[PDB]
């Protein structure tokens, strides 16, 4: 495969939003794989970045989910609250969940690059892009995976 | 060792030592943009950039949560104290997270500009000066102009 | 650097 | 200064009971500075002594405070216990408080000597005694310190 | 230190409590054997630890004992203001007793290691634990000892 | 030319 075309086809924001493991499993794997580098106090790029995003998720994910739940409960219980309140709440939750989707994607990217290598990860992304462009019939019955 | 030490020192500060968030983010972006154009992977670059993004993403949402919670509680007739309590808890969590982000951003920005040593020494001196009981102190805090002068 | 890799992690497109 | 006069003016128990940080802060800083040596299972003087005194405080401080609380509560109640009971309890709490004050002072001493050096702390205490015997207006605006430094 | 010495000390922590000399005698002997190292201002592990533990005892032993005494006194006289009084007092005294028992045992270990040697003492304790855990009929009628004490001082 | 420092720590005066 052409390195150039691969790198051009590889981007973490192109993915379907269902390719990404649940946030709990992702955070757990990230922490369990980072513990050595933490204890060693390592200054590697992906270590630093994945640490930042682990912290970001742990901080704001449950708060955003609680905000969405609160907005729904407030619009359900009745109009006693208001429309501006629910609109502002939904907008804040929307912005936060966009930021959290970005954090999730980049945490995945950074963790997988730490494990395997960003070269392997971009190759995998390109090959998965192809697998997804192809129709179900003339492609593998199960998707690829890194060194798999 | 000394890294976590100076970090704990940074956390051991009064919250009135840290500039306003607008000034801080402005200065950080101004100092970092060249490094972005240069595609630099420096540690302080990595961390300050990511904290700037964090702040610009969540600060306004958190302040709005605070204000709307207080307003609807003053109203009193919207849902119940459950909503206000849930909102206060979330806002507290996000506030402490953003405070940590603000502090680490200050630390890394200043380390990048001037020097990690010049910032660590000043922070140690200031933390010591603040610890003491005001009778063995000096009567004049250490001022930030010490970072700017080399040694 | 052939890759964008700006502001540290991969930049959007 | 004259090194002899410095070492002679340097004694931890000369300080007026308020130069010393609070007990929680002191134990916390001591543990934070010790845990490396604890893990490395070190033998050195200051580590050993600071550890012993941390343990002593952890063990007896809260008990002594509770003893004082008990003495005051029984004093308020009046009929409970009695007079000589209150007297003996207060005397015991007082002896324990003397021991714990000595422990706090020695803990400060050894923690700081471990961080910087007992010579540095000696000079610090000496210069502080001098700077503190002088009146306020001829002191200046720069008290004495140790001022750790870092090199890139 | 050696895992042998660690085993010996962990065993000291769990001995029958009748193996240990009276605290008065222990403190006395510790002071008398340490004052030379005090004058010489030595910084040896056992010296430091024994000194600190004997000071600890000197300070808090009689205090804890009087605490017990007065707790029993208030329980006997009655008229307590709530039972929490005696509860908290005896809990404090119990924590003090645990701390002081550990102190006595480490003082014993360190003073005896100073006298004889860490090796001699850990061997002694290994033998004594093997002897105590074992039941009679396979044991020996007389316990083991540090043979350097009860061996004759021969002089021509 | 050494301080008291007896028993390992510093004594009173």
């Amino acid at each position: 495969m052409d390195i150039n075309a691969s790198r051009a086809l590889a981007n973490v924001y192109d993915l379907p939003d269902d390719f990404f493991p649940k946030i709990d499993d992702l955070v757990r794997d990230a922490k369990d794989a980072l513990e050595p580098y933490w204890k060693s106090d390592s200054i590697k790029k992906h270590v630093l970045i994945a640490t930042h995003f682990v912290d970001l998720i742990e901080d704001f994910w449950q708060t955003t989910q609680g905000m969405h739940e609160i907005a729904e409960s407030l619009r359900a219980v009745g109009g006693s609250g208001g429309a501006e309140i629910h609109a502002h709440l939904k907008a804040y939750a929307k912005i936060n969940e966009e930021s959290l989707d970005r954090a999730r994607r980049l945490l995945w990217w950074h963790y997988n690059c730490l494990l395997w290598g960003e070269a392997q990860v971009t190759n995998y992304i390109s090959r998965l892009r192809t697998w997804l462009s192809t129709p179900e019939k003339y492609r593998g019955r199960d998707a690829p995976t890194i060194e798999a």
